[PDB]
DNA sequence: CGGCATACG
DNA sequence: CGTAG
DNA sequence: GCCG
């Protein structure tokens, strides 16, 4: 079992689910305090399990494997010999973690906001809806569709945004071009996750594009709340109705298309660890614009991810086994 | 012990 | 501060 | 929390 979670495939669906939900508890928590070492590792543990072909089933098969140690085998162990884990438990039903979840689930609030307000004593989201004043613009159109965003849309949704979103980009640019991205691409059947990256054959041309795409879904009537990323809430069509969804509009130029769709695709840990691999075993400096050789102080062309796995020496992953 | 990814709005 | 992966 |  490699170390870094880009050097393995990592599949949607697994053999040790239970396992692997049960240390990202742990990995959530950790964040909800700061203790981000502590929720790397807890991360990183659970993605090994997502990994291995088989189910862990004695607390033997996990000697050797990477980021397991004396905490995360504990806690392994646990699950495997009562089917609970008294500190996973602990952590669910604890006010802190409950809380901390439902206010860092806002869109425009983060953990710094969210631990302020329950510090303060705010427990609810209508204890947040009794003082909209204490709200950004942003923390009040995401407690207002709060209820929609909580629910996940399906692939066949996304597919029906994908054709407005395309209606409007070949309005503000022909021959932009509109690719899925997310979790999505990645495989998965529904999730929040719906991102589209756009950009043009003709290096240059994209340039300007984010607004004129805005404008036009704005005269649409589809936007429900909102440069080159747009973090916006959507109206989707429903039967006799209609919900609000999270949608996530990305410019690049063709030239930096493989680095953004590489990153825009995920996973997030595995994004980090792809970095942190870049970095530290190979000496280059990856984002989702390029990658840097800062000793020859010079950025690599990229004509496809596939060239962006070379060039790092890893083997290639499909999006679909990047969910680590 | 130091390090833990790296951007944009 | 928030957002993304 | 774990690795190097
Ligand atoms: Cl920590
Ligand atoms: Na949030
Ligand atoms: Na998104």
């Amino acid at each position: 079992m490699p170390a870094y979670a880009c050097q393995r495939p990592t599949p949607l669906t697994h053999h040790n689910t239970g396992l692997s939900e049960a240390l990202e508890i742990l990995a959530e928590a950790a964040g909800f305090e700061g203790s981000e070492g502590r929720l790397l590792t807890f991360c990183r543990a659970a993605s090994v399990l997502k990994a291995l072909p088989s189910p862990v089933t004695t607390l033997s098969q996990l000697q050797g494997l990477p980021h397991f140690g004396e905490h995360s085998s504990r806690v392994v162990q646990e699950l495997l010999e009562h089917g609970v884990c008294e500190e996973v438990e602990r952590v669910r039903r604890s006010e802190r973690y409950q809380t901390m979840k439902l206010f860092t689930q806002i869109f425009g609030v983060g953990v710094k906001t969210a631990d302020r307000w329950y510090r303060e004593g705010l427990r609810t989201l209508d204890d947040l809806r009794e003082q909209p004043q204490k709200l950004t613009q942003q923390q009040k159109a995401g407690l207002q569709h709060h209820q929609d965003l909580s629910t996940p849309v399906l692939r066949s949704d996304v597919d029906a945004l994908q054709q407005v979103v395309e209606e409007a980009v070949g309005q503000a640019l022909p021959g932009a071009t509109v690719t899925l991205t997310g979790g999505f691409r990645r495989g998965k059947l529904q999730g929040h996750d719906v991102d589209f990256l756009i950009t043009h054959p003709k290096e240059g041309q994209e340039a300007g594009l984010l607004p004129r795409v805005m404008c036009r879904l704005q005269d649409q009537g589809l936007i429900l709340y909102h440069f080159e990323r747009s973090f916006c809430i959507f109206r989707l069509p429903q039967p006799g109705s209609w919900k609000a969804v999270r949608v996530d509009l990305v410019v690049a130029p063709v030239s930096q298309f493989p680095f953004a769709l590489l990153g825009w695709t995920g996973s997030k840990l595995f994004q980090r660890e792809l970095r942190r691999f870049s970095r530290k075993e190979k000496g280059l400096w990856l984002n989702s614009h390029g990658l840097f050789d800062p000793e020859q102080k010079t950025f690599f062309q990229a004509a496809s991810e596939e060239d962006i796995f070379r060039h790092l020496g890893l083997e290639y992953l499909p999006p679909e086994q990047r969910n680590a």
